[PDB]
């Protein structure tokens, strides 16, 4: 029945997110987001986080709806030193590009074996907001735009040109200003400190 667009409308979704290490941001702002396979095709340099990609979709770019995958992002920030950024991306990508919609992390046993063609389109997208996603329960007070499971993923099977990046969030002012001078036509945001509710927080904390 309902299209992806109408779900977005109804739920007040305004942001997809992609976390990446600042080391990557220049290349992403110049060339846009690309998959592992595509980065290797052109043998581009990149700083990656998940080596094996058990999701089995290295030709896909991983995004989140309305909030980062706080778990996996936190895990990755504990390993590699340095600044991490969060790209804010036009929700239009969900229909303008070939996307699969997973209601939890895509490498999960609960969804990894499902026929990929069944993960595309509005039915699959809608599954991200169920009351119960494999035992992960949606609080009645969770706002509409948030996935039930914070690790719900969008796998985007084509390049995302940099025009689809509506803003970038920085962990501090110096980072933002550095990239603003390099890319003055882009919006580069920052937090004073991370001792606040930020997109670097755990989601329950952020929304509490
Ligand atoms: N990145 C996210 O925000 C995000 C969202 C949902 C789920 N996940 C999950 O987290 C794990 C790691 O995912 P990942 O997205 O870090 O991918 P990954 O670990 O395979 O590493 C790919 C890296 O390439 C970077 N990159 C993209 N375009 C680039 C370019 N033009 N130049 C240089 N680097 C570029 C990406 O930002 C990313 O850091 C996976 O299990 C994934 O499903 C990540």
């Amino acid at each position: 029945s309902m299209t992806i667009q109408e779900i977005i409308q109804q739920r007040n979704i305004r942001s997809l997110f992609h976390f990446t290490h600042s080391d990557n941001l220049t290349s992403i702002l110049d060339n846009g987001l690309m998959s592992r396979s595509e980065l290797d095709n052109e043998n581009n340099e990149y700083n990656c986080n998940d080596e094996e990609r058990i999701d089995g979709h290295p030709d896909a770019i991983c995004l989140s709806v309305s909030y980062p995958n706080a778990k996996m992002f936190y895990k990755y920030r504990c390993l590699k030193p340095g600044d991490w950024v969060i790209l804010e991306i036009n929700p239009s990508v969900l229909w303008a590009k070939d996307c699969a919609f997973y209601p939890t992390n895509a490498a999960s046993n609960n969804v990894r074996f499902i026929n990929l063609d069944l993960m595309k389109g509005a039915e699959a997208f809608s599954a991200l907001f169920s009351e119960n996603v494999f035992g992960i329960q949606r609080d009645v007070n969770l706002p509409s735009e948030y996935t039930t499971d914070v690790q719900a993923a969008i796998l985007v099977f084509e390049k995302i040109p940099p025009s689809y990046i509506i803003s970038t969030f920085h962990p501090n002012k110096e980072s933002a200003e550095h990239f603003k001078r390099l890319y003055p036509q882009t919006i580069q945001r920052y937090y004073d400190n991370l001792n606040a509710r930020t997109l670097y927080s755990q989601r329950h904390y952020y929304l509490g």
